[PDB]
């Protein structure tokens, strides 16, 4: 089989996953297909984590059963899967009590510095210890936490696959009874959506314990450094989850409405998609971008308040951290006491720690748990009822169509100042404390430091909140105005485009990559440019205070850009054996729910539940290999993240002699926050680099083949229908640029004022004559219509005096006014005479408007008679001299067809007609009659010498 050398590996092997090095010297040449991904353990099987489980459940229901309770599930688990978290909880608690002890040993370095002696070895090594234990607590932080969580990712697979496999051991043992009241489409849906969710409780259920004790701990720790003043502090820290939540909950009404605002646009463009070669021959392309661009000005509009809401809480959450410290500190100088260094940086240390997770984690964790027990409740009440007896092109075209280069140099001069402000405001400190030490009472006056403390700390929430409303404007006018293009690109487009492509893809185009272009886009890129720019800030920081970490920094830049890619050759190739692995387990379980009772009639239940079990290890060991290749990047990624902090650290040290306690404390607390924002930073730039595939696909588009304009200059006659004599030539065709010909030298003369009726054989080019009068595909040859060509004249000018009638009616989501006058040109009794010569009157007397009567379901409520009809009416109402009839009958025999041919016979003042037909009686009394061979044509006179 697939040895995998999970195990036989010692310790100190798989902390630095040592053993999944072959896969990328692999994959980075060869792309591996299905057979080079190893098996699973023993301990992962379907067959292992079904049983245990059942037999728990089986034991639950029995003693419950027994005693007059109710079962629950929730027990059952939790007899099962207790040491597990038992034994992974004492980490959680180790790793919570070292964020809190690193404040409290750099608080110790930064004091040796306002007492310094150069001449003082015993309180020097002392030090060096002090910085030693610092940096014990990095490396647990850093390299020990990729362990635990592939464990506690793990913890949770084995549930969702032990689950799955009791749902379907249930699935065989139905009844009729309860069989056909449930559909299919829940059991698939408990199976391909709520398991799901078993993979993220685990990793958000221990921030329900750990969140509540580590405020109390930091709250405690402040009180014996700085005193009451801490309070001031946590009051503009819990505030935000009131001020946060209800504003969500407003949010949540624009996206509704946004929603119910765009279907409209999707069904319409779904409409006119279908049926466009009856409006580019009937010349109704403007009523559609009217009724179009109206929606879209709606939806845009509606879409603006949403980015501006997400803009403003990204601003909130960039500068919170600014908000707390002046006040804490305003108050702590105010109350009378002094200020230090020793102190500052402890506290900020303290609060960053805080406030990220109380109000990032602590919310999530309840939602979580809720939608699981959720699930829990639903799969319980299943489990109980009855049973059986790129490149950079693709940037700018994406950016310049937003606006004019000035704008993208004004916010590039808006972003690289509140960067400054959030440096400058701590500096402030420093400058302070340090101006104080060198005192001996000349006290120092408070208006100068703590104006100019209050300005840097305004201008930095002002330039904080600038920049996002800028950036989401610049970034949403650019779809405004590409999916104009878009669509002013395709009513010009010939029908040869269409009935190449089908539908489904130019719909799901135009739904989801605006969708992701309205809606994604513009978030992830503000987010990565701002945690691209907090990190340079950092570095900055840290190396204008020690020119000499500058040497190392170009080794440790160089060896990122490569590991990154050599990551990403086989990171984009397990999403593929992921999804191609996952889709056969639902196919097959819905194959087999159907064709049930051909199971039980034989003795053979458990081989389908063998090739179950076979279907999801493949998804299993293609899962197993996702988490360690995510987990082979982290810690490679964090190594670096913690030298950094030793460096420092240790050139500090060393350089005691030259610098003083200000400077490196404020090098410090920016240097132990840089955990966190790193991974950040290189995964937003994945996720951006995977949806600007849709920006690439949608600029396919906009530059395609395009017709003859509309309307020339030299314009016909007032009236030019006045003769219709359509004479003809050689004229031949071409479908495709060189496909073959389905007409050959049709050259024949028709008379003013006679009906001519055309035969032949069906698929000997007799369905071909149409597309050169309207033109759609340009033929070669001449055709004299009224003493002037069709090839030198507007297509509108031309296609507006030809009235069709098609075969099969069509009618639109609309009036019963616009189907027949959508441009208001007529008279209402005008109309109301036309529907009445037509035989239809009473019939929309019945519905109440007579003027609004919307038809829906594409005309289904009306017969196809009717719908001739309507047809007949529009040609009526048209009022031109030429026609031209089409027929497909397939309709039944009574009243209808013989009183539409009495009517074409009658009504019409033989004004210049020629008819299609496949039954020889429907084409007789005619005048001339055309006969269409496989290619050429023998007319003759009168149908009198025919037969
Ligand atoms: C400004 C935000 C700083 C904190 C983000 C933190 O570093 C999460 C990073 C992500 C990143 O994809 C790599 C990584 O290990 C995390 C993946 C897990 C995300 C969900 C649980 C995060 C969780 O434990 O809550």
């Amino acid at each position: 089989v697939k040895p995998n050398p999970l195990q036989d590996a010692n310790l100190c092997s798989r902390v630095f996953f040592w053993w999944l090095n072959p896969l990328f010297k692999i994959g980075h040449k060869r792309r591996l297909e299905e057979d080079d991904m190893y098996s699973v353990l023993p301990e992962d099987r379907s067959q292992h984590l079904g049983e245990e489980l059942q037999g728990f459940w089986d034991k639950e229901v029995l003693r419950a059963e027994n005693d007059a309770q109710k079962p629950s599930l929730t027990r059952a688990i939790i007899k099962c899967y207790w040491k597990s978290y038992l034994v992974l909880g004492i980490f959680t608690l180790i790793e919570e009590s070292a964020k809190v002890i690193q404040p409290i040993f750099l608080g110790k370095i930064i004091n040796y510095f306002e007492n310094y002696d150069p001449m003082d070895s015993v309180a020097l090594n002392t030090a060096y210890a002090y910085a030693t234990v610092l940096t014990f607590c990095t490396l647990i932080l850093a390299i020990l936490h990729h362990l635990y969580f592939y464990h506690v990712q793990c913890a949770g697979m084995r549930l969702r696959v032990a689950m799955c496999h009791m749902i379907y051991r249930k699935a065989l043992r139905l009844s009729n009874m309860a069989m056909g009241k449930t559909t299919t489409g829940q059991i698939v849906n408990l199976l391909s959506n709520d398991v799901n969710k078993f993979d993220q409780v685990t990793v958000f259920l221990h921030f329900l314990w750990a969140g509540p004790l580590q405020a109390i701990a930091v709250t405690a720790l402040l009180w014996m450094e700085i005193g009451i003043s801490c309070l001031a502090g946590m009051a503009v820290l819990i505030i935000l989850l009131p001020l946060q939540s209800c504003f969500g909950k407003l949010f949540s009404s624009l996206r509704s409405k946004t929603a119910t605002f765009t279907d409209a646009r999707i069904r319409t463009m779904n409409e006119v998609i279908t049926g466009i070669r009856i409006i580019k021959m009937y010349a109704w392309e403007k009523s559609f971008s009217n009724l179009i661009t109206n929606l879209r000005k709606k939806e845009i509009s509606k879409i603006l308040r949403s980015s501006c809401l997400r803009g403003m809480n990204l601003a909130s959450f960039f500068s919170a951290s600014k908000i707390i410290v002046f006040v804490t500190f305003t108050t702590y100088v105010l109350l009378g006491s002094v200020i230090t260094a020793s102190r500052v940086f402890v506290a900020v240390t303290l609060y960053g720690a805080v406030r990220l997770t109380v109000t990032l984690f602590f919310p999530s964790a309840i939602e979580r748990v809720s939608e699981a027990i959720v699930s829990i409740r639903r799969i319980q009440t299943f489990l109980l009822l009855d049973e059986i007896s790129v490149g950079f092109q693709a940037y700018k075209n994406y950016f310049r169509a937003g606006a004019h280069w000035i704008v993208f140099i004004f916010l590039i001069l808006l972003n690289t100042a509140a960067q400054v402000a959030y440096v400058l405001q701590d500096w402030w400190l420093s400058y302070w404390a340090n101006k104080q030490s060198m005192l001996n009472t000349e006290k120092l006056d408070l208006n100068w430091y703590l104006g100019i403390y209050s300005g840097l700390t305004v201008a930095t929430v002002l330039f904080g909140i600038a920049r996002s409303l800028l950036v989401f404007y610049v970034l949403v006018n650019s779809s405004q105005t590409l999916h104009n293009k878009m669509f002013e690109s395709i009513l010009k487009a010939p029908v040869l485009f269409f009935d190449r492509n089908p539908i489904g893809r130019i719909l799901n185009r135009f739904s989801k990559d605006i969708g992701h272009l309205d809606d994604l886009l513009p978030l992830t890129f503000l987010d990565f440019i701002q945690t691209l720019l907090q990190v340079v800030g950092v570095v900055s920081v840290a190396v204008a205070v020690i020119p000499w970490i500058a040497i190392p920094l170009v080794p440790l830049g160089i060896i990122f850009i490569f590991l990154r890619r050599y990551f990403l050759e086989t990171s984009r190739d397990v999403k593929r054996l992921e999804s191609t692995t996952r889709s056969p387990v639902f196919s097959h379980l819905s194959s087999s729910l159907q064709g049930l009772w051909t199971i039980r009639a034989y003795k053979a239940e458990e081989r389908c539940q063998e090739l179950f079990d076979a279907h999801q290890d493949l998804h299993s060991e293609a899962w197993f290999l996702f988490l360690t290749t995510s987990r082979w990047f982290a810690v490679r990624l964090d190594a670096i993240c913690a030298m950094f902090v030793i460096i420092v650290a240790f050139g500090s040290l060393i350089l005691a002699k030259t610098l003083d306690a200000g400077q490196v404390g404020l090098a410090l607390s920016y240097a132990l926050t840089l955990m966190g924002m790193f991974q950040w930073c290189v995964r937003q730039s994945a996720e951006v680099e995977n949806m600007m595939i849709s920006v690439e696909r949608v600029i396919e588009y906009t530059d395609l083949e395009k017709e003859a304009p509309w309307e020339y200059q030299k314009r016909p006659p007032p009236a030019w229908p006045h003769e219709g004599v359509i004479i003809f030539d050689n004229v031949n065709f071409m479908y495709s640029p060189g496909g073959p010909l389905v007409l050959k030298h049709l050259t024949a003369l028709i008379k003013s004022q006679e009906k001519v009726g055309i035969v032949g054989r069906t698929g000997a080019g007799k369905s071909s004559l149409i597309s050169a009068l309207f033109r759609l595909s340009e033929p070669e040859g001449k055709i004299w219509i009224d003493k002037i060509l069709t090839t030198e004249i507007g297509l509108h000018d031309l296609r507006k005096k030809m009235s069709i009638i098609p075969q099969e009616p069509v009618l639109f989501t609309g009036t019963m006014r616009k189907n027949l006058d959508p441009f208001n040109e007529h008279t209402d009794e005008e109309l109301w005479n036309a529907l009445q010569e037509v035989q239809l009157k009473e019939t929309i007397e019945d519905l109440p408007g007579k003027m609004d009567t919307e038809l829906a379901e594409s005309g289904s409520n009306f017969s196809v008679g009717q719908r001739q009809l309507v047809c007949l009416a529009r040609a009526i109402l048209r009022k031109n001299q030429i026609l031209i009839i089409d027929e497909a009958t397939a309709n039944v025999d009574p009243r209808t067809d013989e009183l539409i041919q009495k009517k074409i016979r009658e009504k019409f003042a033989h004004c210049t007609v020629l008819t299609i037909a496949h039954r020889l009686n429907t084409i007789i009394d005619s005048d001339k009659i055309m006969v269409l061979d496989s290619g050429r044509l023998k007319e003759y006179d009168e149908p009198y010498v025919l037969l």
